[PDB]
């Protein structure tokens, strides 16, 4: 079974070859007398060879518009002034944008075991503005098995011939293709040959019937969670910041240089649902794997984990790529990380934004270690300390260890305190742990086979440096972060809690907020939408200027 | 031997520091009475703190407003309505740029074996402009051994801590290090410590008294090649295109997308001097690995290297990167890639420059096979044909191969035809090649040591499918290259010679040229200076808008 779906006027609205007719109605032209310059000429037409990728649109434009000339000179009317074809089509273009809800139902159908692919009449786009139409055809190609262009196979609608090669590269025979076309035209050829055809008009109608044809809800559906990413199909990239500390991330998108921080135990793959999101937005996302995680080196010693070297670290991986600034997201450890490169490196930071953990300047007096006893949800952090312990249990079973942590708010399976008296963190835990609605068990499988390469040891020590910590954040004191900044909070996150946040506005003056209903300490996956929503109204309004 | 340079007024002029002058005497202001609000407080001032890290710029400007109002107060005189003292800091950091003649100075100093450092009195920047500054300290970082900002280390100069700090980062005692400042104060301490101190006013005479201390020239010396770059330092990226196919790049700098495209037999390295460039230039630079070569694969079969793969594969490239567009830049067989993806995929390229290889449409005609045999020069590639030979010898002795070719327009040392015939292409050539004066053997070995992977059968296979290449270029015939483009010509390449790219305009109307004297085929090695000029020109005003 596959489904085959026409760009213009099906996954894309409002069709572009549409705005012929708009046009003819705004200046009073005779009816279709722009969709005969148009056709003018049918197979040997100018327009059919732009399909058939023989010519480019900048040299379309000219022959169309004599095809305007001659057609109004036959219907014995003139044209305005300054007509303008590339001006009607640029703003047809552009103006044209995708039908989600279509895309949604392709989306679906190959979610459920279904070949996609997008068969439609283009042309090569050379316009000063063939960006807007490259994007869209790049957010698309992501979504479809398959994306066979006219131009580019040198075929077009109806011929027989693009038909076939369809069902050849689609390795399936028709009455197995489901093909939705806005133009009988081109879906009458698809018929014949006996393949399910739909006219699409409204979507709803073409989504109904396709939805009663594939026996597959498409409509009223729930709302998929954003794009995430599969790990091959990512770009890698890898920096050595020091002789021997390389660190790992992953890149994609271009625009201001948005660098993700995440916290413990985690990796660059705690943010696969906003990767995809703030590239789309027109970011340049670079999404690390913090030291001591995944590809990134991972040293033994503890105080190469420090926030000085970690920061010192980062700074030379801006160096390193040639980046003088960007704009840090942080989460938990990261998101602790990134305040203080706020702190102690404004001019490398863009912007800093924050999930869940909240800018508490340090205390002059009173030491780390104490103001970690007044706080019972902190107890897991004193069982942390001892090199060795938590190494112990956390790496004896790694997917139980993840499955165990990866929670939402409710579905939690561990006893957050009495830790150390407990002896472990899983003491009182299942050893068959329940899965997470938030990771599929691939997901967790990520992280297992991500952590089997340099353990906890690494993580483990970002915890391990309080005392130092103390004494380099003390150096901030009489400081203010006042870059852009940024402070997500998660109502229901038990440990990093919201309140803890409320000061931050002493220190941070311009401190802008974002805050997330019934959302655990694990933001990201637990609600990806509401946070790429959040972060995106906020980096296009404070870190793009 | 080490030598520390201050950056205020030594290696940035003009010095910002500086700038208080200049606004009292444009404002009729008491002489110095903006210098006293600046120093009002000694080691306890405002602006010791700043100097120290204690509070930020945006949080000592409104403290430096007061001291100008209380300076103003006490020497009877008032400020103009509107006097702003960010106003006049951001017009004075902008307006400060590198000091080229000491840097380069520096330069040397470093190449010559000297341990080189800046030491500097700065602030934390947090301003919305602190990225200008940013991209300063970026740029001078890389070239001196250490930077020891004030604000970073808590100390501040003259204070005598910190010059025990820099003999201490630095291995070194006095007597054996070199101090320049343009400001006396912070001379004398480092000068009472034992070190040779330099006071700087003017650079020539600064410089005469450096090149006079350290009995080195540094002044009315040559030219220094343009930054070239250490292969360890780079950021390494990899793309899986394909099941079995993944290719690195190098990637550096922010900004457009700009694609580089190396020929046969080299690699990324062989933009070793415009990554650098093109990067400081503003743009974000990937020089790539094509398929074949380093760290890209290099899978056996012939048809894996049509330029229809290729580009297919380039598209995927950016695809898998987010990336919806990138200037294309090539040399060679990577500028012959670059004019099809251009003619194949406009949208994707934002615009295309080539170096040396012309744009010739395919002949419907003749088959390339001749096309190739009815001019002598050529003939090395009827010798590629056959699988297997060329890569008996280029492989056989990898210094010998690169050696050999990378050189000079005139230290030729292969007789460029009559090469079947000859049997090899290095028949009567030296076994110990001398070495060009374009590469160093450090730079060859480079070659070597990549080349050691893969060898030259995927490198070869690109000229292996010139008859495929031209059925599929013949597609192409009725199109035109209307994106921005850049045609560079190289006056002594003897084989891709200026003289073939005369017709370029029938095809790329708008094509914008280059050219460069006494350049061989090699161009950015030969000529990095000119031809990082010349593609910077372009860029700036054609890829960027």
């Amino acid at each position: 079974r596959a489904a085959v779906f026409d760009l213009d006027g099906v996954l894309a609205l409002p069709a572009v070859f549409g705005v012929l007719g708009r046009t003819e109605e705004a200046l009073a032209l005779p009816r279709g007398l722009l969709n005969d310059a148009f056709q003018k000429g049918g197979p040997e037409g100018a327009t059919t060879r732009l399909m058939k990728g023989e010519i480019t649109l900048s040299q379309w434009i000219p022959l169309m518009e004599e095809n305007c000339r001659k057609c109004s000179e036959t219907a014995k009317v003139c044209l305005p002034k300054n007509f303008s074809i590339k001006e009607i089509f640029d703003k047809a273009i552009s103006a044209r944008k995708i039908n989600r809800p279509m895309l949604q139902a392709a989306l679906m159908l190959r979610k459920k075991g279904f070949t996609t692919a997008i068969l439609t009449n283009t042309w090569l786009d050379d316009r000063a503005e063939r960006d807007g139409l490259a994007q869209l055809m790049c957010e698309l190609k992501m979504h479809f098995d398959f994306l066979i262009e006219s131009c580019q196979v040198g075929m077009v609608k109806p011929e027989p011939q693009i038909y076939k090669f369809l069902l050849d590269t689609l390795k399936a025979s028709p009455s197995e293709v489901v093909f939705l076309d806005d133009i009988g035209a081109n879906l009458k050829p698809a018929r014949d040959l006996g393949m399910v055809t739909i006219l699409v008009q409204d979507t709803d109608t073409a989504l109904k019937e396709l939805e009663k044809v594939t026996g597959i809800q498409l409509l009223n559906t729930p709302a998929p969670l954003p794009t995430s990413c599969n790990p091959s199909d990512m770009s890698h990239g890898y920096v050595t910041v020091k002789p021997r500390v390389r660190l790992h991330f992953v890149e994609l998108g271009s625009g201001p240089a948005v660098c993700l921080c995440h916290g413990f135990p985690e990796s660059w793959y705690s943010w696969r649902y906003q990767i995809p999101a703030l590239a789309q937005a027109g970011y340049r996302v670079l999404a690390m794997d913090m030291k001591g995680y995944g590809e990134s080196s991972a040293p033994p010693e503890i105080e190469e984990y420090c926030m000085e070297v970690l920061c010192k670290e980062m700074v030379t991986f801006l160096d390193k790529l040639g980046l003088s600034q960007a704009v840090f997201i942080g989460h938990d450890w990261g998101g602790m990380l990134v305040w203080y490169m706020a702190l102690f490196y404004p001019e490398r930071v863009r912007a800093v934004a924050s999930l869940n953990t909240p800018f508490i300047p340090a205390n002059p007096n009173m030491s780390p270690l104490e103001s970690i006893k007044a706080n019972p949800v902190f107890d897991y952090q004193l069982y942390f300390q001892e090199p060795g312990v938590a190494e112990a249990e956390l790496e004896q079973n790694l997917s139980r260890t993840f499955k165990s942590l990866f929670r939402a708010s409710d579905e939690s399976v561990l006893s957050m305190h009495k830790v150390c008296e407990a002896g472990g963190l899983f003491v009182n835990s299942p050893e068959e742990p329940s899965l997470s609605r938030m990771v599929t068990e691939e997901e967790i499988q990520f992280y297992v086979q991500q952590f089997k390469k340099s353990g906890f040891r690494g993580p483990l020590n970002w915890y391990r440096n309080m005392e130092r910590n103390w004494k380099w954040a003390c150096k901030s004191l009489g400081r203010k972060i006042l870059i852009p900044a940024l402070m997500v909070t998660a109502e229901k996150d038990f440990v990093l809690v919201p309140q803890m946040s409320q000061h931050m506005e002493d220190w941070i003056p311009h401190l802008k907020r974002g805050h997330i209903e019934d959302c655990g300490h694990w933001t990201q996956m637990d609600k990806p939408t509401e946070v790429n929503q959040i972060l995106i109204k906020w980096l296009d309004s404070d870190a793009r200027n």
